[PDB]
Parts: structure tokens; C-alpha cells; sequence
């Protein structure tokens, strides 16, 4: 997975290049869980890595947008 | 992922059902090796997750086994 947040990057950019590159293997919705729990928290920038992070197991997309938007 | 590595259960063991899990979902290449990265080594027991990370990127399963063979 190449996507990474970039310092200055909205989220709503990165999750939507995150999930076109996710896209193009036809993950299932399980692989989505997986990825969206691992990779996507772990390749955000420093200022939203850290408030993902802090929002513990099972916290949805949704819940990760809404805590790093703007 | 439901599946982790038990304090004593040998690592090729936890591989084997880490990827029983994985076959279930029809993962692709390129999504086993986003799993094998993140997933497998963070699940891992505290023994070989410490091993594991000291890896680096871009290390094999192969790698991985051999590193916490046992």
C-alpha cells in the first residue's frame, strides 16, 4: 500500500486515493475491516495517526473522518 | 482477524491459521502482503512480534518463519 497521508493532506482525499488503490484488488468486506483497522490509521500523518489511534477497536470509517476532518 | 499467535504456539502453527482465515476472504496477492506486513506481525505473541518488527520492511513470510521458527 504506497497511499500515505500527506502532512497537510484533508483525510477525506487520502481515504478516498486509500481506497481506490483497495479498489483494484476486489477486497471483501472483511479485507476493507482489516485494512481499514491496520494500514489506514497507520499510514495517516502525525496529527491524525495519533487521534485514530486514540479511538480504540472497531471505531468505523465514519468514526476516523469525523475525528480527523477539516 | 480473530486469529493470534498463543504464548507458546509455534509460529508456523498461528501462520497456518492466519491464512485459513485469509483463504476465506480470496485475498489477492497484493493483499496477503498488506496482511503478512501489518495483521500477522501485530498479532504475533510478544516473543516474536518483537523479532518480527526488528525486521524491517519488505520482509518475507519466509523471513518472518525462519526469524521465529521454533
Amino acid at each position: 500500500m504506497d497511499i500515505r497521508q500527506g502532512p497537510k493532506e484533508p483525510f477525506r482525499d487520502y481515504v478516498d486515493r486509500f481506497y481506490k488503490t483497495l479498489r483494484a484488488e476486489q477486497a471483501s468486506q472483511e479485507v476493507k475491516n482489516w485494512m481499514t483497522e491496520t494500514l489506514l490509521v497507520q499510514n495517516a500523518n502525525p496529527d491524525c495517526k495519533t487521534i485514530l489511534k486514540a479511538l480504540g477497536p472497531g471505531a468505523t470509517l465514519e468514526e476516523m473522518m469525523t475525528a480527523c476532518q477539516g
